[PDB]
């Protein structure tokens, strides 16, 4: 580490995402998690706390990357997935820190047999993930990839908005898609269509791929658009179609995925205003 490198503010938040060698014991023949960039593994932390350590080595600027760890560990949110810290190895890439998640990604949770989330429960992990989003909608950041794959769950069934950050990766390559013009590689059903368009993502593109994370949930995760072939999906969404209406999604709640696929931006709902409507909506249910 080079602190004259980095902004001399943030050389004393340093010393609180560094995770020290001794600290950590990262258990690398048992994976538990396959991504673009790296694989994650299990990890025990001395504090005992069970963690998930990524690897990134599948780096660029050292300064960089430090200070995005002190920016994702600036975050905490009940909804938000927190970061441990950073530990550097010598011979190799530095590992990612984060705790561990028992009940895997938000999309397979819903789609496992042996779980059954009653329609209450699905409209309250949407809940949870609106709260989570508007924590980080109000640190000014826009997530650019929000979807069921890349929500988490913890052992008390608290679902945490992951992927981002350094946790962020590719964790499904199914649902990423080459641009033409560009070669970047984009989740195309979840975007917005001025994103399909210019490639520029806002906090009002995350409430588009809020409203197609809502769909998910209520169909148990099923996959958007199945019918559809990559980014023909402009063309689609332009012959003036939505996700349909799942069969146990609540009408009010069908309003407010259609509210959060409006054609204007600025029109679609804040994340506060999801927060509110969806409450209301879930304080209706029993069970
Ligand atoms: C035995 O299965 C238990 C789940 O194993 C874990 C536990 N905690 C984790 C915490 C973070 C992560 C990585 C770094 N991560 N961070 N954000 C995300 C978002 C989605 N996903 C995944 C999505 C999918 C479809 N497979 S993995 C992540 O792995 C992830 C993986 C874990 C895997």
């Amino acid at each position: 580490i080079d602190l004259s490198a980095l902004n001399p503010e943030l050389v004393q938040a340093v010393q609180h995402v560094v995770i020290g060698p001794s600290s950590l014991i990262v258990h690398f023949n048992e994976v538990i998690g396959r991504g673009h960039f790296g694989c994650v593994y299990h990890g025990t932390l001395l504090d005992k706390i069970h963690c998930a350590v990524k690897s990134l080595n599948r780096i660029g600027e050292v300064s960089q990357f430090l200070t995005e760890g002190i920016i994702m560990k600036d975050f905490s949110h009940p909804n938000v997935l927190s970061l441990l810290g950073i530990c550097l190895r010598s011979e190799g890439s530095p590992l990612v820190v984060l705790p561990y998640m028992k009940h895997g990604d938000l999309r397979n949770f819903i789609r496992n047999e042996t779980h059954n989330p009653t329609v209450k429960d699905l409209i309250g992990f949407g809940l949870q993930v609106a709260k989570g989003m508007k924590y980080l909608a109000s640190k000014k950041f826009v997530h650019r990839d929000l979807a069921a794959r890349n929500c988490m769950l913890d052992e008390k069934f608290t679902v945490k908005v992951a992927d981002f950050g350094l946790a962020r990766d590719m964790y499904d390559k199914e649902y990423y898609s080459v641009h033409n013009k560009t070669g970047a590689k984009l989740p195309v059903k979840w975007m917005a269509l001025e994103s399909l368009q210019t490639q520029k993502f806002t906090t009002k593109s995350d409430v588009w791929s809020f409203g197609v994370l809502l769909w998910e949930l209520m169909t148990r995760g099923a996959p958007p658009y199945p019918d559809v072939n990559t980014f023909d999906i402009t063309v689609y969404l332009l012959q003036g179609r939505r996700l349909l209406q799942p069969e146990y999604c609540p009408d009010p709640l069908y309003e407010v995925m259609l509210k959060c696929w409006h054609p204007k931006a600025e029109m679609r709902p804040s994340f506060s205003e999801l927060v509110s409507r969806i409450s209301a909506i879930f304080s209706t249910f029993i069970g």
